[PDB]
């Protein structure tokens, strides 16, 4: 159906395509962040925000993927295929999951405008080669 | 996070357990309906509704699962494990995907109130013993 | 019953496990700090603050646990069981005790707002990658 | 440090020594009384009273000591030392726990004035030799 996860929020896969893989914390770290910061709201019966909605749905998807991984580890006889499926799930799907968790948590924290400006500036920085860009990337922080 | 995907909309996993698993249409049929009725609103850059948001996220998760299934069919050589994984994905995960797609499409089309009343009425129907269970099961309609 | 030591102050065990366990100072350091800064108020006959009340109760519980440890050392003869009990007490009970002492001392000193924001920021920091977080760890300061 | 559990409220360990140790009910009975009368206030996120603030901490200390007792029963293999530890806990630390529970539940149910007057009157009654001691001891009541 050609749907973009972030077009509804004012971003675009081509905008977050620049952030590397080493930019996103682990899935456990991002889930702990989401819990400690917005658990009372995600477990709430209210439409608190589209970010909350999408974040709930993504957490449910990841839970079902973990269920799949456990089922595989328990029900597959071939260790090669089992490990291959589990590694695919974790690495590749969690890359997208981390991307989405980061986007939504960071937006809820800072602001849509702030996050999009950070994305533009980080793209400017990461497109520039090292010989002509500063060595320290831009930084989004509450400190 | 103990999150319920229907609590922000007014239902629960216990109110939708009134409906059996063989009740929900196919993922093919539900995606056909979703396209035909809300393609231009799901592809839109707007929080048209929390239902639209959740439905976008669910469709994206299902697309990622289909990608996983194709990747499995390609890479995994063990036919037993390949078929096991594909069948688990489809049957199990698509069961929940059908529940979610049904809930959101039906709500968008008819009303949260109508869908909850339909759930309680279908519970009445399916609990009624067959000797007094009418054959004309409840059904959602606009007419 | 289901009582949380912190939800009357505006925190949570989840929000204090958001920081590492190797972050919290030793029980002796925290007791020295408590003495130095608030001895006259903890020994005072006044509800100076809920923080003072909770800190009094915690210090008394830790004193009773140390009494238990000495009683074990002098009565129990099996060195295995003796050392095992003392180690359990110290490690496990002191983790919680020093989390609580840290929370309450730091609150009395800086502010509930400051301490909660510090928890959030330090967790996000220690979870963020180095190349994209500030390089210096956060720290509370009255200076 | 030298902290008194009761001078913050208007009593002392000496004013409570008028009551014998045989006087205090079981920890089970006092926790039942608490769960009956102030459960929804001890489980609340509010500084309802210093009495609640202290009773929460005491209940948590007791829970941790019960956890220690179970951990000992499991991880120890010298029943002599195991029983020594459990008995010491339940008797020695239980006496203080039930003193504190009595004091707080009473000052919450009746009041500081009533409880202190009761302590003084019971001291009179119990210092009075038996030959001149009425049987109608002072008994806290709202009737
Ligand atoms: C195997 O299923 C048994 C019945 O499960 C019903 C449980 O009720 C909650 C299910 O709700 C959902 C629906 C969809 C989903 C997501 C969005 C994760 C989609 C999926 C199943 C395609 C991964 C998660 C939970
Ligand atoms: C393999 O990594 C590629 C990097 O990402 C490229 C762009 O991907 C777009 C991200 O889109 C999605 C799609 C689905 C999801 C959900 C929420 C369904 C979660 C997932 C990945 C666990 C299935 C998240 C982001
Ligand atoms: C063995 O009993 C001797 C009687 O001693 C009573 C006077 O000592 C002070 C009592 O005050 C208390 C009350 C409670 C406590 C805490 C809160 C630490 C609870 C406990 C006893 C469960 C560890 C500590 C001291
Ligand atoms: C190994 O410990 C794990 C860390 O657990 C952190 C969460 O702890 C939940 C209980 O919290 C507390 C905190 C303090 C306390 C007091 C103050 C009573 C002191 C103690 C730990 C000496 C009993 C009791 C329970």
């Amino acid at each position: 159906m050609d749907i973009d996860t972030y077009k509804e929020f004012g971003a675009t896969v081509e905008l977050l395509s620049f952030l590397p893989s080493d930019f996103f914390p682990s899935v456990r770290d991002l889930l702990d962040t989401a819990s400690a910061l917005y658990r009372e709201a995600l477990e709430s019966p209210e439409h608190c925000s589209p970010h909350h909605t999408a974040l709930r749905q993504a957490i449910l998807c990841w839970g079902e993927l973990m269920t799949l991984a456990t089922w595989v580890g328990v029900n597959l006889e071939d260790p090669a295929s089992r490990d291959l499926v589990v590694s695919y799930v974790n690495t590749n799907m969690g890359l997208k999951f981390r991307q989405l968790l980061w986007f939504h948590i960071s937006c809820l924290t800072f602001g849509r405008e702030t996050v999009i400006e950070y994305l533009v500036s980080f793209g400017v920085w990461i497109r520039t080669p090292p010989a002509y860009r500063p060595p320290n990337a831009p930084i989004l922080s509450t400190l």
